[PDB]
């Protein structure tokens, strides 16, 4: 007797005998859970690092472009007054009115008022674009990233998938993919991903290696569903989840020697065990429901909006902490630089 | 808990600003509104957070750098509040479908 | 928009029309026609089109 997760195949029946069906076959996929993530810096995602840099440099540039106008066309400025603003003050108001703070601007010339009236209408559109794009991102954060079917797996945009080389699954998808009569987009797109680089790209040598590749990275592994359901039942971290389909042309079994007569035992006794529920008792013994984890669920369906996680707002707090730290050095220099000579 | 974090951060920054004023006073006269008091530091630290506070007098560079981080923090808080409320009120009005 | 198709055209009453039409079916059943099609429309092309 040869005993394992055997499956009906007509080819081997020319060399060994086999069981009559006791359980129908299924194809399924093993995946990693994707419950609500905590990106530490989502607060800063709406603008690119280069666009942040361009904006920052634009502040100082407009500061200088303003400052020089008080050399070029100074009006009847107040006597002995910093209404003829210094360079640093002209940098100050140029930042203090970009962030909606600040107040009155003393300038009276048309040239500078015409500059400021463009600066304000730049800033107000920057801030409205930031708010709009953030609200877009937090709206787009949605649970349709949950892959629930082979249609999703062949239409998702996030994860590469594959299987073990030369497997009857690989060959089944090949039969649905290379055949000139079969033309389903779903199967043929499964195949192409499986066919890339003559299968050398995404496939693996062993199912256990595939399972570990799923667990310790980003991958989706296609295999016998009844195996993957047990793997999901017995994943202590509840990192795995699985999905599958009801498939024809296959059923589970066990094998015997070439010409073994004991194959005559199976059928009526399997019918007994199925009608008694003894077969279903053995199935429940080996596929119990309340395992360590839910087999199919992979997302949160009740925190539709949800509060911000304290850690997800940490990237904001870093800005204040960095400001404080960078202030401490200056707050020392504000004494030590005078103490260089002691003058006041 | 995050409201409590924000409130504690406000109170902390009010103190850090007061301590920076107490360490490095300017050349101006002490003992008048040419000098800084703790509750007025809390006053401006809150008022400029709620967009209403108006002007700020501090001239010391370290304090202006911290204020420059405080205002950017405030704008990122308020923009996060509006964005999240609009998401909440947009995922509601969709997923309620017992029919 | 199917049921139109390409085909060899001949003079009226050309006796070979049926001889050619016989062989074209045999090529269509064997898959030899699908191999010749693959020679110019290789399905597993370099990139997804």
């Amino acid at each position: 007797i040869g005993i394992s997760a055997l499956t009906i195949t007509p080819d081997r029946e020319n060399v060994v005998d086999f069981t009559t069906r006791y359980m129908d076959y299924s194809v399924g996929v093993l995946l990693r859970r994707a419950e609500k993530t905590v990106d530490m810096f989502a607060c800063l995602a709406p603008f690119d690092l280069s666009l942040w840099a361009c904006i920052a440099g634009t502040v100082l540039l407009v500061g200088l472009l303003v400052y020089l106008l008080n050399w070029l066309n100074p009006p009847r400025l107040q006597m002995g007054s910093m209404t003829s603003t210094t360079l640093y003050n002209s940098m100050w108001f140029v930042y203090g009115s970009f962030v909606q703070q600040g107040g009155e601007v003393p300038y009276t010339t048309l040239a500078t008022r015409m500059m400021m009236g463009a600066w304000w209408l730049f800033a107000l559109i920057v801030i409205s674009s930031y708010t709009a794009n953030l609200a877009a991102f937090l709206t787009i954060t949605r649970i349709e990233s949950s892959i629930q079917s082979l249609q999703d797996l062949s239409k998702q945009t996030e994860i590469p998938y594959g299987t073990v080389l030369d497997s009857a699954v690989y060959e089944h998808v090949r039969m649905k993919g290379l055949n000139p009569f079969e033309r389903d987009s779903m199967y043929s797109q499964m195949w192409r991903m499986i066919n890339r680089s003559n299968g050398s790209e995404n496939n693996v040598l062993e199912s256990q290696a595939g399972i570990q590749k799923v667990k310790y990275g980003n991958y989706a592994f296609v295999w016998d569903a009844a195996v993957l359901e047990y793997v999901a039942i017995n994943d202590p971290d509840c990192s795995f989840y699985t999905i599958g389909n009801t498939v024809a042309d296959r059923g589970y079994g066990i094998a015997l020697q070439h010409g073994s007569p004991y194959r005559d035992v199976f059928s009526q006794r399997i019918l007994e065990l199925q009608q008694n529920g003894d077969m279903d008792i053995l199935k429940h013994k080996w596929w119990p429901k309340n395992g360590q984890c839910d087999l199919y669920s992979s997302v949160d369906t009740k925190q539709k909006g949800g509060a911000l996680d304290i850690k997800s707002f940490a990237g904001v707090f870093c800005i204040l902490a960095a400001g404080i730290v960078l202030s401490c050095f200056i707050a020392m220099l504000e004494t030590w630089w005078n103490k260089r000579k002691g003058s006041r």
